[PDB]
């Protein structure tokens, strides 16, 4: 089932989400399936559960980036190197900005069946994971913009 994506300004995007405690369950598998469908219908490359008003540490992502469902994610930078790049948000439709993110990270958590996930990622892969992770702690990308000249509507931006 395709779910409604809530828009920036909804208080529910500002919450710090609790952990998933139903790994391996039918309930979690159906929510994840819904998230992939939803992300797919909106043409996203990532979607966090708070964006469909589900208060859980859960994201889906991938596109080149392997299709992944990640519960209880933890991230750690693998160096201090930052990189700028374009980001948009399905909860902020039409807009984009340039945002600095760690170029290199490791992320860990669990697949929806309960098996552990732990990966090194770089570049766009790493950026997507950082972006979704931010949702789980009630943070959106405008609060990370450094250069406001880059923030604007997709169809008009020239930077
Ligand atoms: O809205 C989210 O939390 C999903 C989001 C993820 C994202 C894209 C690019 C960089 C970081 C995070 C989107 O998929 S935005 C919608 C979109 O069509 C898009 C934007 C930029 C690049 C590729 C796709
Ligand atoms: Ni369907
Ligand atoms: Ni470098």
């Amino acid at each position: 089932m395709i779910r409604d994506i809530i828009r920036m300004g909804d208080k529910r995007l500002l919450r710090v989400a609790p952990q998933v405690t139903n790994l391996g369950s039918a309930e979690l598998h159906a929510l994840v399936s819904d998230m992939f469908e939803t992300m797919g219908a909106a043409h996203g490359v990532g979607l966090a559960a708070p964006q469909i008003a589900v208060d859980l540490q859960l994201m889906v992502f991938g596109f080149a980036v392997p299709l992944t469902a990640l519960a209880n994610a933890q991230i750690e930078p693998l160096s201090d190197e930052m990189e700028n790049g374009w980001e948009g948000c399905l909860s902020i439709p039409g807009l984009r900005a340039v945002i600095p993110r760690y170029r290199y990270i490791r992320y860990r958590g669990f697949a929806p069946d309960g098996s552990p996930i732990e990966r090194e990622a770089e570049g766009f892969h790493a950026r997507v994971v950082q972006h979704e992770y931010d949702h789980l702690v009630g943070r959106l990308y405008p609060s990370r913009i450094e250069n406001f000249d880059t923030f604007g509507f997709d169809d008009v931006l020239s930077y």
